């Protein structure tokens, strides 16, 4: 019935905002770990998953390359980080691990990424249920 979960509805809100709105910062290539989840569980690409973003986000936070365009940018990369976090903090929930090192599969340009794990998470917001 419900909700499924409040992770969930917390997630969905951040995935959902990062790309409506993307930017010149959702382009820096992360590993798209879906291509890497080839012989593993929902959890152990969650795992990889968290890392990847966690660093993803924290890194850029001083980029200043793609954040550093004019003002609105700056701002609009300033809003995409907080939500990036706020993937992190949650998703880890899911996930149901700790952290996980890295085995690259391919790349995906961030909004790609993002639009991606929304899908999933939305899906099984509703198919869970509801």
């Amino acid at each position: 019935m419900h909700k499924c979960d409040i992770t969930l509805q917390e997630i969905i809100k951040t995935l959902n905002s990062l790309t409506e709105q993307k930017t010149l910062c959702t382009e820096l290539t992360v590993t798209d770990i879906f291509a890497a989840s080839k012989n593993t569980t929902e959890k152990e690409t969650f795992c990889r998953a968290a890392t990847v973003l966690r660093q993803f986000y924290s890194h850029h936070e001083k980029d200043t390359r793609c954040l550093g365009a004019t003002a609105q940018q700056f701002h609009r990369h300033k809003q995409l980080i907080r939500f990036l976090k706020r993937l992190d903090r949650n998703l880890w929930g899911l996930a149901g691990l700790n952290s996980c090192p890295v085995k690259e599969a391919n790349q995906s340009t961030l909004e790609n990424f993002l639009e991606r794990l929304k899908t999933i998470m939305r899906e099984k917001y509703s198919k869970c249920s509801s």
